[PDB]
């Protein structure tokens, strides 16, 4: 049910029900109007935790376009103790400032799902052995580039870069000269686009990176004079890092040889 | 005129008018503010009906950024009897839920322009022939994919990557074999392109599927060995449906040769 | 501190404080929660001034996405008298219409930054020699693409197409033929991008311009037979002008020969 506005017209004594109920429906009526790149409802558009679990910026869009800040006021740590789901809750309390009374949000990291909370989605999965807390890939969108597992992704694909330009050096340039130039183009446009992401995290998405990998990797596919049945992954807006680590991978194991 | 905010530091007996004027006075001021990919000012984000005209999902964006929204309670539907326009009425009431008065929009369908109504503006273009209404193009901005036309569309694009593929195995291959391997890279390109687009409807935008018709019209013209006269159409977003029928039919009225 | 919405359930006597107190927190709620293109904090969408600096179209946003509109009911000029700076205030007045109070924005142009202002800052430079104004290239990011320097841009871009026509029509072809189909179909990819751009200001951004032209740089530097280490130039978000303008001034420094 969309309920548009408020009715002010009929008249009624002023308490603080219909005044709170107004403001709700306003920002309930405004959140619904807004738009999200890729017509999304949901992502993430900055994450960084220190490197127990420090949690240095938070930034997201819940579902339903709900927006969640985190002000760096109070610490977001959790402190676990001996596959370790993380979990965010986000309670309402009410605060005053310069005499005037406020609703806040807080914040908080548990280990399972919680009950008697305005919200609990789970937002990162870890994993230890050994008490290392390796980080682990979960599926999220995310609108942005700043991501906390965004290092391995390009250490792995600077591998990739190096592996492709040994690999068209030394045997696909003697096979297939005309693909060749092709190719060598194609690597340097990646080459290019990681170097700019590498710096400017918060003004990059990865589709951009995701259709370059597979650019190249289907530019390799169609004169690999191998079998005919080229093998196609389609990017996911619910699942990017998974795909991204996907075509990677495929990608040296193809280079490998 | 840009009113801003309401001033209330006068003080004055607190009426429903002042209320209702603040409020409207703020919604406004913030879609006023919002902002729209490629600085549009309307579209349609959903618009898909049963194939009497039913109507299932619709989702746009009106003149000077108004949002529509379609409530599922109610049936939307017109039932013409026997060049028919369809136009789409919005009529304000006023409605009470759980003890507190609201304001809803109601949505209606008429068979031409009326009077007396917040809003009228013409949505979509219907043909009969023997009772069959055969749905028809009309100019309207769109943001996503997910029009009712879309079919079509993509029929007729999938024949034209067939025909291309055809194309360049029979004659194109055989009389200029270096853009070839580049005419088969940009056909593999759109291919990968309409594939994704076909399943994730509301993630997509008509613009790069134009880009990549038009650049694979541009690579045949610009070694067709024909006459060096090249003809260039260049794509709207106030037409974009028309300007990629009219691609696609000049596509396959060349790639018929 | 993120103080969401006010608190309303505890009860007070309804004073114009806490209603200009709860708007504020609303619009600055709604305001934060607002999204930008590539996820910036400002930018400028219009700003065309008539060729004494006379103002016609004013639109952007400040930081902390802050919307500044310019109504045409008053001018905005200046009328210097005889490296100068131009900056923008900002002060708020109160008005009344059809028997309502109301906050207004009033603009103003100085030569210096003053106090007393609700915001004030620069937004352009300007160097005048006998009297003439050439106007000058200032830092600062902009969302589309109708600013008013973009003529001199243009000028520079077209003149930059012909002398890469020349230059591989009568050099480059004769020693590199694979190459310069690529070159051919990159060159007119950008006249074409450049086509529709020039047409359609307000639905454009400076990125993809960037991107074809340091792709059509790079493509030439891989085949140069040059010394292999290459100059690359990245794109900035704060200074697209300048690196327009330092990106053409080398691709035409190399197209010389």
């Amino acid at each position: 049910m969309f309920l548009e506005r408020i009715y002010w017209e009929d008249g009624l004594r002023l308490d603080s029900d219909i005044l709170d109920k107004s403001n709700l429906s306003v920002l309930e009526r405004l959140s619904t109007a807004s738009y999200l790149p890729a017509n999304l409802n949901k992502g993430i558009v900055s994450f960084d935790l220190d490197v127990l679990i420090l949690i240095k910026d938070l930034k997201l869009y819940l579902d339903e376009k709900n927006f969640v800040f985190y002000d760096k006021s109070y610490p977001l740590s959790l402190q676990i103790m001996t596959e370790i789901p993380l979990f965010l809750n986000i309670r309402e309390k009410v605060i005053e400032k310069n005499g005037v009374k406020y609703i806040y949000n807080q914040l908080s990291l548990s280990l399972e799902h919680s009950y008697g909370f305005k919200h609990s989605i789970q937002i990162a999965l870890f994993r230890l052995d050994r008490g290392r807390l390796v980080p682990e890939i979960y599926d999220f969108p995310l609108l942005t580039l700043n991501h906390y597992y965004l290092g391995d992704i390009f250490v792995k694909l600077n591998r990739t870069v190096s592996e492709l330009k040994s690999f068209n050096r030394f045997v696909f340039s003697a096979s297939r000269s005309y693909a060749s130039i092709l190719l060598v183009f194609l690597i340097n446009k990646l080459e290019r686009e990681l170097k700019f992401a590498e710096s400017n995290r918060a003004n990059s998405s990865p589709k951009q990176i995701f259709d370059l990998i597979d650019d190249i990797y289907s530019l390799i596919q169609l004169n690999l004079d191998k079998v005919e049945e080229l093998d196609s992954i389609e990017f996911d807006f619910q699942k990017p890092l998974t795909k991204l680590n996907l075509l990677a991978d495929r990608l040296l194991t193809l280079c490998e040889y």
